[PDB]
């Protein structure tokens, strides 16, 4: 379990929503938001629209967003990767969509196993992802800066970006 000894997001890779294997070292030098998404959650609309807004306002300063669909919370992402891709396109998403994953348990994607054990990656109750739309803010070196729970609208994160963004 090599993931445990990693010191950066940039040590990981993940399949994008089209099936292309992305080396997350592409995000070296960028501030990144990593979030678990779902299409059938009461907060789906507010999260997608606000992430799109953040991306529009800060991509040019170096903000990147990595969205990982997951069906682990109320079976609220039951669709295929192709269907999720078209769903996100209906919100005019131009940030990076990934293939559906698990975020908790032994079969969770290793990036998510890693984020949860970082010093600033624990939730208020504990490490497990609790619901759809948990967010992690990741610095230019790939370290976890802060975690935001399901109820935190993406605009909350804006206040924690570098002041010159
Ligand atoms: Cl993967
Ligand atoms: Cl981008
Ligand atoms: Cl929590």
């Amino acid at each position: 379990d090599d993931w445990r000894a990693a010191r950066s997001m940039h040590e990981f890779s993940a399949k994008d929503i089209d099936g292309h294997m992305v080396n997350l070292d592409k995000y070296r030098g960028f501030v990144s938001i990593v979030t678990n998404v779902a299409s059938q959650x009461g907060k789906t609309e507010v999260n997608y629209t606000q992430l799109v807004d953040l991306h529009a306002r800060y991509a040019e300063a170096g903000l990147r967003i990595l969205a990982f669909p997951s069906n682990q919370f109320g079976k609220q992402e039951p669709g295929s990767n192709e269907e999720i891709k078209e769903f996100a396109a209906g919100y005019n998403v131009k940030f990076d969509m990934f293939s559906k994953i698990a975020v908790n348990g032994d079969d969770a994607h290793p990036l998510w196993k890693w984020m949860k054990i970082q010093p600033k990656g624990k939730g208020i109750l504990g490490n497990a992802i609790k619901w759809n739309f948990t967010k992690f803010l990741i610095d230019k070196n790939g370290a976890v800066v802060k975690r935001y729970g399901p109820m935190e609208e993406p605009l909350v994160i804006e206040k924690d970006l570098p002041h010159y963004f």
